[PDB]
């Protein structure tokens, strides 16, 4: 049982025995134990000399001598052993030659006796050897170390780990030496090891056992290539042999112009823009100092068409219904799109460009349900495990909560539903994803993804116990043992701990701790807070018929998820979401809010009846109030909406939640202002003697027609100019507002005309009005409070003061400006969604996989274009996956985490003869056809491809034609890699066997704001330009190809990295116009138009300054806001101007008086008080959208616009107005 003498040149065992009578199981074919005879070495020659020569290199010692101690049984035993392990280290051809020499060394040295020392074996009986079951064996820790570390670093891509960590067992890849790693190899309990060895790694100073020495023999270095091989390891696969390139700086986030801040270059041309029209204006005021009619055009005109418009009353309003009617009718064919990325993205932008050839070429990226699930209440403990020292468990890890989350998901996975087109019950196993046997797949081939999985959803083997004697002392072993091993090891096929678990889902796939559990920080995946649940189901076209079964079994998933919810509120606290919830919720509240919204137009007609009249009496204002003129102001502006919406529901183009729910408000809020202001001053002009009521309506239209002909076309303008916004819902809602802007003009100049003629009409006959069967407090108080006050000689200067600081300010408080839309503001605000999103903030550890999809044009059978590929040995440096494992080196840089897997590395290795993956059939009916890995029969004896003295590389032909074989093979136990799983949707294959496109999958760092979505876009697409610009340098590779960065975030966050300079683009775009129109239609002055101009800067700046300050962030939906704010704050300051403008008064503090008593009034009654019951109804939307971004937007740009058309601008025209217009005082003086 023992070695008696091992002095030199002895071995302790030669033939081998047959099988191990201790272990008796196993995973695969095992190797037969060796009969102990301590006997002098045998002299190899011939074909063993030929065969120890293949086995292991490190051994031929000449020609003739080469004395060893092994059989060929033994040779053969050992190639067909270590098949596995060479499948998976090949990639480093210093790491298999060391891992290979070790075995060798064990098996077949001549110098056996001098490291191995027998210590177990069992008798055969008399007559026989006995068979050695166990032993020790004796290594330098240098040795030993040196053999470890050139293995350390070589990689799985499929599994995107380290191989070191499927071979140190119940320790990781994180915490495995060079004793653990030859400690797991002579482990008998994994299922692998053919005998017990003890491995003794005993230092040089420390002293030995009698004849004893340690062996030391040739490690390969890392970098040293050996002989004429030329296949030195690249770093990615053992981190010695690149050169050191210091951490790369960050590049210039986006939201920065130049190099320099956005809101930096914000503050700077506001401020240019500014100082530089003041001091023109101040400069003409100065001339004029020193110097010591298309009004009447455009009044003419308006007055014939007045006088011919209340001629003819009740014909021009038959016509207006007739209009509004036919227009109106439309919207029988209205279509509403739901969908998030319709509405989002615009169909032909980048990332939707992108995203159509991979959903084409790949096939769209899969919907994922999921569930997060935490614990309300319960402690943390500690666990004594065993082979780890003590641990802590979180509370949510306690069996109880295991058992009751395994009963909710068996019970979801067993959800049927009825289909009204397919006439079925529609299973989870009819559209889940499967990556193993996509076709006739049952229950347990489905992905889904839990901790559960590591029991493979089996009730029996999670409450499983055992008895386990480690270290002289037996203990227990449970669940908690198999999870710790599972998390600190997933690529385990079986476990050590006394159970034969495997590590896998009972799909066939790892399960990684970053999917089963989260919330936790380093390696201590036993401390996770969270639980995820995950169902992958297939996604398809939107179009085909399969998406509704899927949508079926979704909603009753959720309906599912929303019972175990409320059933245990005492346990758990849960989030949960489904693909299609983000469509559901978003769209939900359209209608449910709607009628709450139009109680604002009762309110806007109550106050249009009562402002306009209602009097003397306050008892018998029930008759005397315009009901008449309220009524008919409402239907204009019903008119002027419903007409908008049917015209573009005429033309095809969809409506969406932002016109539903806004546009009839903002349109309520702008439109009344108008007829408000045209009523108020035929109220107010005398009528001269002998003058007939359409002659006077007619004088009255053509004083203020102009400037309601320059609101309606400046904001017509502003809002189309807002429409070049790249995001549809935006674009819509622009369009329509637009025409809704123009179409109520056209009213208001034809159909409230003509009422007003008729109310006239029965008002003259001193009746009561239809539907009811000589100073005022507005003008009092205006000219004796108001007008007294402001522009007190004590005031103006304080004014002035002030709102020059509040504009400074402003400026200064742009600089928090967030750039970028949330998920979860697009919610509503009871949504369950917000917990969910909570939940993914703070417990994934991942993000969402980024795919580098490779077009056409690129040769992959050129031995140039597989160089410019693969990272194995032999590889060019700077390739594909070396430059993406080289960003996942440094994630906070490049919000890439986990390095990118790579069908052309796996394809290669695949094709590896020794490895014995690709076997062709030598024989009988199938000869020369594909021979799987998993034929255990005698007739697939030739492999793929010869021998060879580098890296393994077929020719065009060999590619093509292996290839489809490649990525139909399963993977199994004795063949790791295939691309059946993990490949067979990531190549394109046209009937010829060539690559059409190809994709290549990574991981992002966690993403949580919408910069980190937007930083990530920018760093992934500059990887994969820099990756694009190198592989078009291999000869032969089209002009036209690309490699692009798909992830299924891209279509809703690109236009982040673009919404400033458009932002700015569009803001001055909307300011040249406007400026236009002022100018030219108030009478070409100068100073009128920068006033104007100068005033709406104010404005604009103020809001984007205060927005900033309270928390709403810039995107496209406040850019149309902002946009809205250039063209509406003109109807606050254009009035005021031009009735300061027109005025007789000598002086301008007179003009200043006259003209903010009159036209004052008149903007404050009209603009202010129809603006507020339009835009503050929004305040009670529940949908965030509008409750942030339009309603308190809206409500600061009115109360911005009432300060600053009331306050700051007769103050301002009072000191730097124009001078007086010399024709209206000589039309004056003349006609007196
Ligand atoms: C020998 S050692 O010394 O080195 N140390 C011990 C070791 C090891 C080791 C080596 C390689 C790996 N993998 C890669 O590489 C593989 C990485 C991922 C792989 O692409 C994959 C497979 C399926 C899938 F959906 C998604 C991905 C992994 C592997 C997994 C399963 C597998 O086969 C399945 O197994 C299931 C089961 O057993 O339950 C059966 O149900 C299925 O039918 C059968 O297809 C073979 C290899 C993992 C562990
Ligand atoms: C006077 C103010 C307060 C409201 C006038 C505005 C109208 C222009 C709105 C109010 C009611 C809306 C309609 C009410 C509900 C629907 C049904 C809707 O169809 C669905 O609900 C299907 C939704 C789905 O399938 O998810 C299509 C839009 C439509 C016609 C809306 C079109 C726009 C309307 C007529
Ligand atoms: C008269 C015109 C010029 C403006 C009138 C509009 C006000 C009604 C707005 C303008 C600024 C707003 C404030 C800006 C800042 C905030 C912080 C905001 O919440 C935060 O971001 C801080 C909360 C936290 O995280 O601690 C709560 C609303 C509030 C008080 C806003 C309350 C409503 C205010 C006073
Ligand atoms: C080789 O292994 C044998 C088997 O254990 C060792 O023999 C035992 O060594 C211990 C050490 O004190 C003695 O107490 C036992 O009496 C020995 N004999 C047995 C168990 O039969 C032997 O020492 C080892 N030799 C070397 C060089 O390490
Ligand atoms: C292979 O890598 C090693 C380590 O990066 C290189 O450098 C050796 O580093 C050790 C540690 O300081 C020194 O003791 C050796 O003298 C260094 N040189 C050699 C030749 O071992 C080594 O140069 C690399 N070899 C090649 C060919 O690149
Ligand atoms: C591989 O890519 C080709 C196109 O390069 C895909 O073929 C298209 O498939 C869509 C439907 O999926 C058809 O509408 C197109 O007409 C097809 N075009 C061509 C040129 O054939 C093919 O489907 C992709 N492979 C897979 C498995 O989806
Ligand atoms: C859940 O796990 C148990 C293991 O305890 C499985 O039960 C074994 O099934 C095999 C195959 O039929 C039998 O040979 C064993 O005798 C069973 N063991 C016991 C204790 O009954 C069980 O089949 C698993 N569940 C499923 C659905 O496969
Ligand atoms: C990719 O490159 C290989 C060679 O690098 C091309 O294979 C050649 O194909 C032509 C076509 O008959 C043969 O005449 C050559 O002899 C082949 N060369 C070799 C080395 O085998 C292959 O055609 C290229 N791919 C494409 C799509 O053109
Ligand atoms: C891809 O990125 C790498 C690293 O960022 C670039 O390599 C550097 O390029 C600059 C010039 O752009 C050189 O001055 C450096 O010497 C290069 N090396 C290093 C280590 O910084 C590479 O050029 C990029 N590819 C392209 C096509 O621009
Ligand atoms: C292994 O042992 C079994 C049983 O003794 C025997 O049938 C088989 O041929 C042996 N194989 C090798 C390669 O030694
Ligand atoms: C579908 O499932 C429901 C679930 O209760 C069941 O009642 C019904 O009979 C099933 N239909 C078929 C055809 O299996
Ligand atoms: C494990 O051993 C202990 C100690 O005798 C015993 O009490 C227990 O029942 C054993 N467990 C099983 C499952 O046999
Ligand atoms: C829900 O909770 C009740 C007790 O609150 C329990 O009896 C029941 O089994 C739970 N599950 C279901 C599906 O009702
Ligand atoms: C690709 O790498 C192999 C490695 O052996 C080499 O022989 C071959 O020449 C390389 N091809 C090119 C085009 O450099
Ligand atoms: C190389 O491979 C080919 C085809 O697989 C085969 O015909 C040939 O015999 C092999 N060996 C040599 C030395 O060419």
């Amino acid at each position: 049982l023992y070695t008696p003498k091992h002095e030199a040149g002895v071995c302790t065992f030669y033939e081998e025995c047959g099988k191990n009578p201790e272990l008796s199981g196993g995973l695969t074919s095992l190797s037969n134990v060796s009969c102990l005879s301590n006997t002098p070495a045998r002299h190899v020659t011939g074909e063993h000399l030929a065969l120890l020569q293949r086995i292991c290199p490190r051994l031929y010692n000449g020609p003739n001598t080469t004395f060893a101690c092994c059989s060929t049984k033994q040779l053969l035993s050992l190639e067909s052993s270590m098949s596995i392990t060479k499948a998976l280290l090949t990639r480093c051809p210093a790491c298999s030659d060391n891992f290979v020499s070790l075995h060798c060394h064990n098996t077949c040295s001549p110098d056996q006796s001098l490291f191995i020392n027998v210590t177990r074996v069992v008798e055969r009986g008399a007559g026989e050897p006995p068979a050695v079951v166990a032993y020790e064996a004796f290594y330098q820790r240098s040795f030993a170390e040196k053999a470890y570390e050139s293995c350390s670093q070589v990689r799985i891509p499929a599994a995107a780990s380290l191989a070191v960590g499927s071979m140190c067992g119940v320790y990781g890849s994180a915490l495995c030496n060079a004793q653990r790693w030859l400690n797991f190899q002579g482990d008998t309990g994994n299922g692998l090891a053919p005998l017990d060895i003890t491995f003794h790694l005993l230092e040089p100073g420390q002293a030995l056992p009698d004849g004893i020495q340690p062996l030391n023999g040739k490690i390969a270095p890392c970098n040293e290539s050996q002989g004429d091989d030329s296949a030195v390891c690249s770093c990615q696969d053992c981190a010695a042999s690149c050169p050191v390139i210091p951490p790369p700086e960050a590049l210039r986030p986006s939201f920065y112009m130049g190099r320099m801040p956005g809101w930096l270059a914000l503050i700077i041309i506001f401020t240019a823009v500014f100082v530089l029209l003041s001091a023109v204006l101040v400069r003409l005021r100065v001339v004029s100092n020193r110097n010591k009619s298309p009004h009447t055009i455009l009044g003419r005109f308006f007055q014939n068409w007045g006088t011919r418009v209340a001629s003819w009353p009740l014909t021009v309003l038959a016509l207006s219904f007739i209009v509004v009617i036919a227009l109106a009718a439309g919207l029988t064919f209205i279509e509403l799109t739901t969908d998030p990325v319709e509405l989002w993205s615009a169909p032909k932008s980048q990332a939707r460009k992108e995203k159509s050839f991979h959903d084409e070429h790949f096939g769209p990226f899969f919907r994922t349900n999921q569930i997060f699930v935490t614990a309300r209440n319960r402690s943390s403990y500690k666990y004594d495990s065993l082979l780890l020292g003590s641990k802590n468990f979180s509370g949510i890890l306690s069996l109880d909560f295991l058992l009751e989350l395994l009963e909710l998901q068996e019970r979801l996975r067993h959800l049927q539903v009825w289909s009204p087109e397919a006439e079925r019950n529609i299973s989870l196993q009819d559209i889940c994803y499967a990556p193993l046997n996509p076709y006739n797949t049952s229950l347990s081939d489905c992905c889904v993804n839990s901790l559960l999985q590591y029991f493979q959803n089996n009730r029996t083997l999670l409450m499983l116990t055992a008895n386990q004697t480690l270290n002289g002392q037996t203990s227990l072993v449970d669940w908690k043992d198999h999870f710790l091993y599972c998390a600190n090891a997933p690529l385990t096929f079986k476990d050590g701990t006394s159970l034969a678990l495997s590590c896998m889902a009972d799909y066939g796939a790892p399960v990684f701790p970053f999917l089963a559990v989260g919330g936790y920080q380093g390696t201590d995946y036993s401390e996770a807070e969270a639980l995820i649940i995950t169902f992958s189901l297939n996604n398809y076209p939107a179009d085909d018929p399969r998406m509704a079964q899927a949508k079926l079994w979704e909603e009753a998933f959720l309906k599912e998820m929303e019972s175990f919810q409320r059933n245990t509120s005492d346990k758990f606290q849960v989030a949960f979401s489904a693909e299609r919830s983000l469509e559901d919720e978003i769209n939900r509240t359209t209608i449910q809010d709607l009628p709450v919204f139009a109680v604002s137009y009762i309110i806007v007609f109550l106050y249009i009846s009562l402002a306009l009249g209602s009097y003397s009496r306050c008892s018998r204002v029930a008759v005397e109030s315009k009901a008449t003129l309220g009524l008919g102001g409402v239907i204009v502006v019903l008119g002027a909406v419903l007409a908008a919406m049917g015209f573009y529901s005429y033309l095809g183009v969809p409506s969406s939640l932002v016109i539903i729910q806004v546009v009839p408000f903002l349109v309520l809020a702008v439109g009344a202002d108008n007829i408000f202001i045209f009523v108020l001053e035929y109220q107010r002009l005398p009528r001269m003697p002998g003058e007939q009521r359409e002659a006077h309506i007619g004088r009255t239209l053509g004083s203020v027609a102009p400037s309601m002909l320059l609101c309606s076309l400046s904001e017509a303008i502003c809002f189309f100019l807002g429409a070049l916004t790249p995001m549809p819902a935006v674009r819509t809602f622009a369009l329509t507002s637009g025409l809704a802007i123009i179409l109520d003009f056209l009213l208001q100049m034809t159909a409230f005309v003509a009422l007003l003629s008729l109310d006239s009409k029965r008002q003259e006959a001193s009746r009561p009005d239809v539907l009811c069967c000589k100073e005022g407090l507005l003008l009092r108080f205006f000219r004796k409070i108001y007008a007294p006050f402001l522009l007190h000689r004590f005031i103006r200067p304080v004014v002035m003061l002030l709102f020059l600081t509040l504009f400074g300010a402003n400026l200064y408080l742009m600089c928090n400006i967030n750039v970028g839309l949330d998920q979860e503001l697009a919610l509503p605000k009871d949504s369950y969604l917000i917990d969910y999103f909570l939940f993914l903030n703070r417990y994934l550890e991942v993000g969402p996989p980024v795919y580098f999809v490779t077009t056409s044009g690129f040769n992959f059978s050129s031995e140039a274009g597989m160089n410019a590929t693969c990272s194995s040995a032999g590889c060019k440096s700077f390739s594909l996956t070396q430059k993406i494992q080289y960003a996942s080196e440094f994630p906070d840089q490049s919000y890439v985490a986990i390095a990118a897997s790579s069908w052309v590395d796996d394809f290669i290795d695949w094709l590896t003869p020794s490895s014995s993956c690709c076997r062709l059939y030598i024989r009988g009916p199938h000869k020369d056809e594909f021979c799987p890995s998993t034929d255990t029969s005698f007739n697939c004896l030739k492999n793929c491809m010869n021998r060879t003295l580098g890296p393994v590389r077929p020719t065009a032909e060999q590619f093509h034609k292996y290839l489809p074989w490649f990525l139909n093979d399963p993977p199994n136990i004795r063949c790791p890699k295939g691309g059946l799983a993990a490949y067979r949707t990531s190549v394109n294959l046209s009937s010829d066997g060539q690559v059409i496109a190809s994709q290549f999958m990574a991981y992002h760092k966690p993403l949580r704001n919408s910069q980190d979505f937007t930083e990530a876009l920018r760093a992934s697409r500059l990887l994969a330009a820099n990756i694009t610009a190198d592989l078009r340098k291999v000869p032969g590779t089209d002009p036209n190809f690309e490699v692009f960065p798909y992830t299924i975030s891209n279509v809703f966050y690109q236009q982040y990295l673009t919404v400033l300079p458009e932002g700015i683009f569009t803001l001055a775009l909307c300011f040249v116009p406007t400026f236009v129109v002022c100018y030219l239609l108030l009478g070409l002055d100068m100073c009128s138009g920068i006033l104007n101009l100068l005033s709406i800067i104010m404005i604009l700046v103020d809001t984007i300054g205060l927005m900033a300050v309270w928390g709403i962030s810039y995107n496209a939906v406040s850019l149309i806001n902002l946009v809205t704010a250039v063209g509406m704050s003109v109807e606050f300051v254009s009035h005021i101007t031009r009735s300061f403008a027109v005025s007789t008064k000598p002086t301008r503090l007179e003009r200043a008086k006259d003209a903010t008593v009159f036209m004052g009034s008149a903007v404050f009654a009209g603009v202010a008080m129809t603006n507020f019951p339009g835009i503050l109804i929004l305040g009670f939307a529940q949908a965030q959208l509008i409750q942030i971004f339009f309603f308190r937007l809206n409500l600061l740009i009115t109360l911005l616009g009432l300060l600053h058309g009331l306050v700051f601008l007769p103050v301002v025209l009072s000191y730097l107005g124009p001078d007086v217009n010399q024709a209206l005082v000589q039309e004056e003086k003349l006609a007196s």
